[PDB]
């Protein structure tokens, strides 16, 4: 599991038999913390709706015999998108 | 490709808006969407595969008022019903 | 091993010779299914009808090669909608 | 892991050690499900709320070599309570 | 108990409301209030141990509008702001 | 091992010598948090304010005996709340 992935396109440049369905960047990153050693990846992604958008963390632990543990959990946020203008992105205001 | 599959009712009540996934590395994420009067039902669904052949799994779910997946077009989205 | 085809109680209690049910258990009444016994799996959707609106539930499990599994489970309340299990496929609609 | 407690009185009668702080009924016991052979117990509980009631779906499932895998989730049901006042309770309004 | 326990914050911003646990068959169950503006925030938490020492976990999550956990007796409940 | 005890991003790139941040590492602030490295967990409060309310994020984590973790996240929408950051300690109250 390569754990910096930030985007489609950098996760197809690096995963050799990787196959998308639809729109890869649905849910677009927000945020992302990782440690290649520790093991460790953490994210939120937002897919931006009609009045509002879902929000998505992610965490996922690789275990020192190379299994992982994972967890998901999504939410709704009213009248706010992900703004993806900056380099820096950050849900705010539609 | 699954030869003892067993569906119960609408196999697709949870429409299919994007995929991604590695046989290699062993992962797959998706997220699935259910349409309902006045808005509809978002899935996220991740799976990865253990080097001993055991998996870990998670799973995400809300309602999402007055959207609806479009699937009028190849590249499906989530908008306005 | 875990039976991963069960659509509902009856058919429960037909295949598993202890199961004990406390309550109405088709209060989550089965949606859809999608499983594989050889493979090892089953993801359902089920639903509670409440006043105003209803619970929808959705279910995995994976079976792991060394007969152990994996477990995911996840829950919204829909509002106006309940599941219509009056016709041969079920489906979650206006109230 | 007893598979088959119903309410806190059953708990307390079966297990030697249990501690309970609070109301231990706080959620109701709405459906249960489980086979002991098999492994597993499936829960629906509640706890009224005003104006409401939080709903919790429980997952358990035993393995061969005696550990569990667990899952729970959680939600907000406006205008309904759990009626514990038959044998067989129901969400129902308020 | 826990000699080098690290605590940021309140550690008490979860409110404890109740708790069923046994240490022989190895389980905890808890469900934790945090009360905010116009309502609390409401967390279900589930601790397994297993056999081999090792552990399953799970949590839950819920907003609930116009209650607060009231702590204002020996058994704590959720009710009306 | 896994840091149990990180309670921000400065604070996570002097203990740990390969993180790499995308984006705003704080963008979930931290509220509250306790850990034991010696026994093996950590449980925290984040907070990412936006337009109108807060998301909230509860995270869990626990070390097994043999070196693996067990995990759990959960989040909700928190209407017309925001983290408040500017006194020694943090709490969520009204926007
Ligand atoms: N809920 C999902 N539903 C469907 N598909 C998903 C989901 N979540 C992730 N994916 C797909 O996996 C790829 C890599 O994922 P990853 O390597 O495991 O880490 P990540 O933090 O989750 O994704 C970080 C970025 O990667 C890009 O492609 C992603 C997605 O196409 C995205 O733009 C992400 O914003
Ligand atoms: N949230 C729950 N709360 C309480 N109890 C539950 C829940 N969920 C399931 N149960 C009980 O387990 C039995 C077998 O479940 P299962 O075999 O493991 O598969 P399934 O997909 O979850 O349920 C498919 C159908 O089975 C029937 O009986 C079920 C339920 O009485 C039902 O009518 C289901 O609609
Ligand atoms: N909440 C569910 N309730 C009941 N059943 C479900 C759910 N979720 C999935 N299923 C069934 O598993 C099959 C394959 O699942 P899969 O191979 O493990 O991956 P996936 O990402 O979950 O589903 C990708 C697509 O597959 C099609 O059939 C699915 C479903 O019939 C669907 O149209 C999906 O859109
Ligand atoms: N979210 C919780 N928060 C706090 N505490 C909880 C929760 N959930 C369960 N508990 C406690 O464990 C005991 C046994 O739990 P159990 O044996 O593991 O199975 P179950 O299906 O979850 O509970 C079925 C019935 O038991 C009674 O006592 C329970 C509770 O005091 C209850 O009235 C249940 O309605
Ligand atoms: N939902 C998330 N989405 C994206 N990224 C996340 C999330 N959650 C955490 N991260 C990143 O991991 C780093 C270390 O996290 P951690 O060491 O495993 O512990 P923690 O309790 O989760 O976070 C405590 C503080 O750490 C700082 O950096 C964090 C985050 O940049 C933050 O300011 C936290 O407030
Ligand atoms: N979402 C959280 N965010 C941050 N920190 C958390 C969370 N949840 C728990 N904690 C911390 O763990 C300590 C012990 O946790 P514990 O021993 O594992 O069991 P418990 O049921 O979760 O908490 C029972 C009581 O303990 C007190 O301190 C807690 C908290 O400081 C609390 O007042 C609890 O009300």
């Amino acid at each position: 599991k390569d754990l910096g992935i930030t985007e489609v396109r950098g996760a197809k440049a690096n995963i050799t038999d990787l196959v998308v369905y639809g729109n890869g960047d649905t849910f677009a990153l927000l945020c992302k913390a990782s440690s290649q050693e520790q093991g460790w990846m953490k994210s939120t992604k937002v897919c931006n709706v009609y009045g509002g958008c879902i929000v998505q963390v992610t965490t996922q632990q690789r275990n020192p015999d190379g299994s992982y543990a994972l967890a998901e959990a999504l939410t709704f946020v009213p009248n706010n998108h992900i703004d993806t203008s900056g380099n820096t992105r950050f849900i705010g205001k539609i």
